[PDB]
């Protein structure tokens, strides 16, 4: 061996690979822990996120075993790009831990929220955004939890995607980054228990969109039910035609609320909460506004797709094929996650995964 190394990090131990040095927790939770590392091979800081054994029981195991297999499906500069995945243990008899590896950024989305950011900046990020969202859905993945704690940006404004889900509990939950509850950001379809397609996404990135312009959370609602009543106050009342997908009990819910018109978006986002020192300014002002006047659809089938959304006058001046147009390795399969196993199963699934990487 002599090719691995232990630190006591929070109330556990990391045994990781000589290469990542200087190693500070930066996250934790019952299903992982993250910490920030120096890499001295890559010459570039980490952050390497602990799985502890992840068999241990049937819940942690499949999610384990889903995060290894998104992450495999996955190829894009605005995705989460694993730089290693690696085990201290030798062999399967003995395996226990599993660890990933991928770059460090200097920041999450919601630090980004409340600086004064320009036109070109505000439609980079929304553009590396969709294309990440882009390649994510051909890939067969509908993120669901797209929210600011979930992207992260560094000093170039470029911008990545992930998932923070460490299944937090009071015990075990520790943050260096801030973080924010999916609510404000799930789609309605989603609220009112729908069934949803990949634009659930569309939505979140609207919310996000919009977040970024006034510095305020759009549909701040105290619970789910709470959540409705902030969405049809400014959006109004939703179609007939879109009540009919509810089920009888929401439908009937939802008819029962009082009516609203709905704000026009000239009002919603008035062009004084964006940048206008130019002509310019005011073209890409009146084009963002639209934009989120169609991201911002109860309707999923009147919302803007991702496609529409890339092509749209506010975002293509950043298209660039080699980008927006990046296929997914392949698309994710979920039969083998949802097969049934007892957890030697799993261990050996997860183990393969591991040693295959
Ligand atoms: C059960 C489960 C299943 C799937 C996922 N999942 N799904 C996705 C898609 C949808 C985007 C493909 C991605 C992920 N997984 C992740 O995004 N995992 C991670 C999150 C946060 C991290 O570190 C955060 C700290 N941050 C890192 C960037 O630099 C600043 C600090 C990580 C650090 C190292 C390795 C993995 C990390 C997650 C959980």
């Amino acid at each position: 061996d002599n090719q691995f190394y232990s630190v006591e990090v929070a109330d556990s131990t990391f045994t990781v690979l000589k290469r990542y040095q200087q190693l500070k927790p930066i996250g934790s939770g019952a299903q992982g822990i993250v910490c920030a590392a120096f890499d001295t091979v890559l010459g570039i800081n980490v952050a390497v996120k602990k799985l502890s054994r992840p068999f241990q029981n049937q819940t942690h195991a499949k999610r384990a075993y889903r995060e290894l297999v998104l992450l495999k499906c996955v190829n894009h500069k605005n995705i989460i790009s694993l730089l290693n995945v690696f085990t201290p243990q030798k062999t399967l008899e003995e395996f226990q831990d599993v660890y990933l590896v991928m770059e460090l950024m200097d920041a999450n989305l919601c630090q980004v929220i409340h600086m004064e950011l320009d036109h070109e900046r505000m439609s980079y990020l929304l553009y590396q955004m969709l294309c990440g969202i882009k390649h994510l859905h051909s890939a067969g993945i509908i993120h669901r939890d797209l929210k600011p704690s979930n992207i992260v940006v560094k000093s170039d404004c470029t911008l990545k995607i992930l998932d923070f889900g460490l299944a937090r509990t009071a015990c075990t939950n520790f943050m260096m980054t801030p973080y924010v509850v999916t609510r404000y950001y799930r789609a309605p379809e989603v609220i009112l228990g729908m069934g949803y397609a990949a634009n659930v996404d569309i939505w979140s990135v609207g919310c996000i969109m919009g977040e970024l312009v006034k510095g305020c959370v759009i549909f701040q609602g105290t619970d789910h039910i709470d959540q409705w009543n902030k969405v049809i106050e400014q959006l109004g009342t939703p179609s007939a035609e879109f009540m009919a997908a509810l089920q009888p009990t929401v439908r009937n819910y939802v008819e029962n609320r009082p009516k609203y018109p709905g704000i026009k978006f000239e009002e919603l986002f008035p062009d004084w909460i964006f940048p206008s020192e130019s002509e310019r300014d005011k073209i890409k002002t009146s084009q963002a506004r639209d934009l989120l006047s169609k991201m911002l659809v109860i309707d999923p089938d009147k919302r803007i797709s991702v496609d529409e959304a890339l092509r749209h006058p506010y975002i293509t001046v950043w298209y660039d094929p080699a980008e927006a147009e990046a296929p997914p390795p392949q698309i994710y399969d979920a039969q083998l996650e949802e097969r049934e196993h007892a957890i030697e199963e799993w261990k050996e699934l997860i183990y393969k995964e591991v040693m295959d990487w």
